[PDB]
């Protein structure tokens, strides 16, 4: 009998049962392959390029030298889970409703209005999620990618994940909002950056306030970030997220920045 997905136990759990039939090297290879893929095709739902690099990076990396996600990630496939290798990626946001920035949609968002307010009355929010679309197919919205080299590239590293893990163990999070438990999706995480050496804060619980902090900030300096990476097509951006944020396709070529 396996641990409620929900409990801290069912992170041991899953890296147990994992770990009973390793991906032989061909079969990292193939997930490898499909991973790739994967998040090529995830282009027309992705801000921009770099986000694009940065996703295939961190999963990548993390199959190749984190055991943790490798058992991971074998226990979906021999358990019934997501494939790793089926899940897409967006790059989702929502309005602020607390916000007093005055506009109709994300399209209309400008630069300016990003940078005239701090955590607490930001305009909008990336929605970070494991879901499914119309199809039944997997996908994990998340955050823009922040700079390379940004302080906030761990942290958003560990966060995606932490989404991805949703989906390849069918782990949740606490059911209640605590400052003592992390659940058993940000235990394997946490882990999983541990071993590649990404450094995140020390947090006990999923929703401790500075946890809740931390992210929001995150957020808010990654979307801060990828705008100004794209500062010279301000209106080219912001289109782009709403289009995505309606769940729309972009140009999978990313045209609309285009020299
Ligand atoms: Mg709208
Ligand atoms: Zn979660």
């Amino acid at each position: 009998i396996a641990p409620n997905r929900a409990e801290n136990a069912y992170a041991d759990y899953v890296l147990d049962i994992g770990k009973r039939i390793p991906l032989s090297a061909a079969d990292l290879s193939n997930v490898y392959e499909s991973v790739i893929r994967a998040v090529h095709d995830s282009r027309s739902r992705l801000i921009d390029q770099h986000t694009v690099d940065m996703i295939g990076n961190t999963v990548l990396d993390a199959l190749s030298r984190s055991q943790t996600f490798r058992d991971a990630v074998s226990y979906g496939i021999h358990n019934e889970k997501v494939h790793i290798g089926c899940i897409k990626y967006r790059n989702e946001y929502e309005l602020n409703e607390e916000s007093s920035v005055k506009i109709d949609d994300i399209q209309s968002l400008t630069c300016n209005e990003l940078y005239e307010y701090d955590v607490g009355q930001e305009p909008i929010f990336p929605i970070c999620e494991a879901g499914e679309n119309d199809n039944e197919e997997p996908y994990v919205s998340f955050s823009v990618a922040p700079d390379t080299d940004s302080y906030e590239m761990p942290s958003w590293q560990e966060g995606l994940i932490h989404e991805i893990i949703h989906h390849v163990t069918g782990s949740s999070d606490p059911s209640g909002d605590s400052n003592i438990e992390l659940g058993p999706t940000e235990i394997l995480a946490r882990r999983v950056a541990q071993e590649l050496g990404w450094s995140v804060p020390d947090f006990k619980g999923y929703a401790e306030p500075e946890r809740e902090a931390h992210l929001r900030l995150r957020n808010l300096n990654a979307l801060r970030q990828a705008a100004m990476r794209h500062e010279e097509n301000e209106r080219a951006f912001f289109e782009r997220l709403g289009t995505i944020s309606d769940r729309y396709e972009a140009s999978p070529d990313f045209t609309e920045y285009s020299a």
